[PDB]
C-alpha cells in the first residue's frame, strides 16, 4: 500500500509499504528519500507519535483510503 509523508517543507513524499511493517522499517525508507537518520525522525499519525517497535497496523494506518503521516525533526 501507499502512504504519504509530509516532509519538513510542507511538501510530501510517497512510500510503498505493507500494513504489518514496523515503524523502524518505514523510517529507513524515509531516510533513503530524505536523508534524515531514523533516530532524528518523529512520525505523527492522527495526532500521535509513532513508536519504533510498533507496526503501521498498531495505529490502523492501513484503514484510511489515503494514509497521511507527518515527519518532524527531533529537537
Amino acid at each position: 500500500m501507499q502512504i504519504f509523508v509530509k516532509t519538513l517543507t510542507g511538501k510530501t513524499i510517497t512510500l510503498e509499504v505493507e500494513p504489518s511493517d514496523t515503524i523502524e522499517n518505514v523510517k529507513a525508507k524515509i531516510q533513503d528519500k530524505e536523508g534524515i537518520p531514523p533516530d532524528q525522525q518523529r512520525l505523527i499519525f492522527a495526532g500521535k507519535q509513532l513508536e519504533d517497535g510498533r507496526t503501521l497496523s498498531d495505529y490502523n494506518i492501513q484503514k484510511e483510503s489515503t494514509s497521511h503521516l507527518v515527519l518532524r525533526l527531533r529537537g
